[PDB]
């Protein structure tokens, strides 16, 4: 800043900057539904949070990382896991579920301590997960497996999925209600001009 | 198997195998507390799930990826985020929180469809998160920043953390009650001998 520079020799927010007119104007790093769709289609790992009744009677969430596939036409995401708690904190045959997919880039150094950050793109999906059965489960598993192992073909590369396979696996469909997407993927963190600049060891 | 082989020319579970006597005997892929400690110390990204009251009155979880640091002496993990919902589904000044840290390796192909899998190590930590203030927050942020940017020193590499910085950031301590660790990190998925073996394109 001038003020620091002049003091040494003895607001930014409203001053000139460049802006690409095609860049998202949405606040709080939020993204468009199309961007969310694309991120979910190219991802293969998610975390799913579901609620279980705990020792104090109170619901609490588990977080499980797992393979998933987004089926946009059906409006769902499929996955499988045999992780459970005792009782789910939920009335009915389906349960509420939150699913998160992210891309995590690099940690971005700065000489300003609260500008230290990590590049990320992250979606939360809110919906209801139900257990699938029979050909519904076999088809979901197939889509999942062929998505996360591109070129693999169930029934050729692998033996077909048997009735025993299905009896031993819990296969879920998370039917999407709502979603929320966020991106903060700058090439460089914001720096403080009035503190010594980071050395070459950081940004080089 | 003999039976398939003989049929072509016309249980495993109890038969011979090798075992390393030093390998964990814990069921369901579970790990020791020391292993959990080490995984939390070497990680830098976590997901935190906390509960918020939704439109139907019902609690539901958010999942937020973020930088964290484990402070084993204090018995907590620290992080910062300004993500909120409307009201937390929680009585009091702290809130229950679940924190997950994983290492995700490679997808492991197989000619047996339910042996398809992904290498992972994953910890859930269950505890209570409270907002920190003043020098408690400044110290937590400092530990966090110096952990995830090794060699960076707050106050030297960066300007010091100011009172303004703190007023604009929500800094949390998640005080650990319990934790659960899981590893499935095989070099190769289990294959089915009685189906054509995967080609060189998969395991080579």
């Amino acid at each position: 800043s001038y003020y620091h520079h002049h003091h040494h020799h003895l607001s930014d927010f409203y001053d000139p900057r460049e802006r690409d007119p095609s860049v998202s104007r949405r606040p709080q790093n939020r993204q468009s539904d199309e961007w969310i769709r694309e991120l979910l289609l190219r991802g293969t790992i998610a975390r799913v949070a579901t609620l279980w009744q705990g020792e104090d009677g109170a619901a609490f969430p588990f977080i499980t990382p797992l393979a998933y596939a987004y089926r946009p036409e059906q409006g769902d995401l499929v996955y499988h896991t045999n992780v459970v708690g005792r009782l789910r904190a939920n009335a009915g045959q389906g349960h509420p579920a939150t699913l998160e997919v992210s891309e995590i880039g690099q940690f971005l150094p700065s000489n300003s301590p609260l500008e230290l950050s990590v590049q990320y793109r992250s979606v939360m999906v809110f919906g209801t997960a139900r257990v699938l059965a029979g050909e519904d489960a076999r088809a979901a598993l197939t889509t999942l497996s062929e998505r996360v192992f591109p070129g693999l073909k169930v029934g050729e590369t692998t033996r077909p999925i048997s009735e025993d396979d299905l009896k031993r696996t819990s296969v879920y469909s998370l039917s999407i209600d709502r979603w929320s997407g966020k991106e903060n993927w700058a090439e460089q963190a914001i720096q403080e001009e009035d503190w010594p600049a980071l050395g070459p060891e950081w940004l080089g």
